[PDB]
């Protein structure tokens, strides 16, 4: 079951590249039918808003499912990652 | 099933008197045998940072699992709120 660690990959390479986003601390995938649904955590600044970190994981997800074909469902949420 | 009612009811009242909840978003609560768990969304101000927004999350945890005798399970994470 291969198809999905290519598909993650690329997911995590996506989020990465987004403004704000330390690291992909998690990222859970599945296949809906052909469709990939998925659910992730991005790492943020500590010191960065509550508000600021709304807007990396709205761009992480609009980055995401503009990008990577078959995903049709993204839920993001930040935690803070010191590094 | 109205004893989980008065339980909702307290574990909200218990959330909103930890320092920086404002309001509770949403909580979802289930009886796992004659346990709740729970999960929260608590209002925050959106220029916390991050890591205060996590510090809130803790204590309300503290606070709640604390203090309503049989919740075993609670997640509490944290949206903006402009109020």
């Amino acid at each position: 079951g291969s198809h999905m660690e290519a598909v993650q990959n690329r997911i995590v390479e996506a989020a990465e590249r987004v403004p704000g986003v330390r690291g992909v601390i998690h990222l859970r995938a599945r296949y809906v039918g052909q469709d990939i649904w998925a659910a992730m955590i991005i790492g943020v600044d500590p010191e960065n808003t509550v508000e600021q970190a709304h807007e990396i994981c709205e761009a992480v997800q609009a980055a995401v499912c503009g990008k990577i074909r078959r995903i049709e469902s993204l839920a993001v949420s930040a935690e803070a990652r010191e590094i």
